[PDB]
């Protein structure tokens, strides 16, 4: 029953996703708000602890006690230059506990501090409860994914987050490996298969090159930008609309924190619409000083606003090919991962770079990793019996 069941979890930097392989198909499980992905956010309030959508929805009102980006800290030492650099951009406090970072917050009126693995375990607990609500019984066996460049310390702290959350961790697998499994790229028979995974998420960009030789996976190269993602494109839209509001009304809104946040969430929504329509409309009642902001933007203007950012995704692709010592024609498969790969201009740029090649994109890109993890979790639990 439950002992023969296993889930696949994509524990992402900004969003997490959970899947289950049953009756010959993967089911990506919707949360209690009907969303197939859940924000990797944990909020600490005066009465409760919030995880996911409810935590992301109150981030504006409670920025000091709303934790996110725990995956940027997991398995790292406080002194690490990555930690020191990132800390300058977070509104929550990061403290040092014997060269280990802890996030310090106010919870139910008391000062509390948590290890990144304790924060990630609260995200994992929510994903576990989402699966349990869908299945009707508690499931404890899980496959959890990590980026291909995670070292032993980051993988061990991710497994520890799984243990704290009450999960039996069957395996820690690489995110590009889970994506290649989702597309059945390890079941093409004999001979080495070279796969490039193009993963553009909410806050990170990763390029991975894998060789699959008779079911065996090998990471040939990893490249990317840890600080490039969908949120930079939302910010380019924000800057445009701040300048358009100034041209129409002769008023600078940039300093009004509420106006900028409402504009940011509307821009994110308009950006998503621009992936399937050639225009999107913004409808913000009383944006600033009682002034409604009802406007629109074409996909052409959006592509101009992010042009330099979209083009920058091709340098890590070339860098990964040179590190792997492979030419473009030596890559058998191109796989899209991350919600931002839905942007038509991004697909066009990657397709033209690979001389007009077809892209593997039929699986929801923000769901492909959980999909593959769910497939692996089913194979692993079946072999365990
Ligand atoms: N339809 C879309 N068109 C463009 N961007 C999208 C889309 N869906 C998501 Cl999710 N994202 C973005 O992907 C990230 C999460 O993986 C977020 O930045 C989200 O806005």
């Amino acid at each position: 029953m439950a002992k023969a069941a296993a889930i696949g979890i994509d524990l992402g930097t900004t969003y997490s996703c959970v899947g289950v392989f049953q009756h010959g198909k993967v089911e990506i499980i919707a949360n209690d708000q009907g969303n197939r992905t859940t924000p990797s956010y944990v909020a600490f309030t005066d009465t409760e602890r919030l995880i996911g959508d409810a935590a992301k929805n109150q981030v504006a009102l409670n920025p000091q006690n709303t934790v996110f980006d725990a995956k940027r800290l997991i398995g790292r030492k406080f002194g690490d230059p990555v930690v020191q650099s990132d800390m300058k951009h977070w509104p929550f406090q990061v403290i040092n506990d014997g060269d280990k970072p802890k996030v310090q917050v106010s919870y139910k009126g008391e000062t509390k501090a948590f290890y990144p693995e304790e924060i990630s375990s609260m995200v994992l607990t929510k994903m576990k409860e989402i699966a349990e609500a869908y299945l009707g019984y508690p499931v404890t066996n899980a496959v959890i994914t990590v980026p291909a460049y995670f070292n032993d310390s980051q993988r061990q702290a991710t497994k520890d987050a799984g243990v704290i959350a009450g999960l039996n961790v069957l395996r820690i697998i690489n995110e590009p490996t889970a994506a290649a499994i989702a597309y059945g790229l390890d079941r093409t028979g004999k001979g080495e298969r070279n796969v490039l995974i193009f993963d553009l998420g909410g806050g990170t960009f990763d390029v991975s090159i894998l060789t699959i030789d008779d079911g065996i996976f090998e990471v040939k190269a990893t490249a990317g930008d840890t600080h490039l993602g969908g949120e930079d494109f939302d910010n380019r839209l924000v800057n445009h609309f701040v300048e358009e509001f100034k041209r129409k009304h002769k008023k600078d809104i940039s300093q009004n924190k509420r106006a900028v946040r409402r504009l940011r969430t509307a821009c994110e929504r308009a950006k998503r619409t621009l992936s399937s329509s050639t225009q999107a409309s913004l409808e913000i009642d009383s944006l600033f000083e009682g002034i409604d902001f009802y406007t629109s933007i074409t996909r052409a203007r959006f592509e101009e606003l992010c042009s330099d950012l979209f083009r920058s995704t091709l340098e890590p692709v070339e860098k990964a090919l040179r590190d792997a010592k492979l030419d473009k024609a030596q890559i058998h498969d191109l796989v899209l991962v991350g919600g931002s790969t839905r942007i038509p201009k991004v697909q066009k740029l990657l397709q033209d770079f690979f001389n007009g090649r077809d892209l593997n994109k039929s699986i929801n890109p923000d769901e492909a990793v959980a999909y593959g993890a769910a497939v692996q979790a089913a194979i692993l639990i079946k072999s365990t019996r």
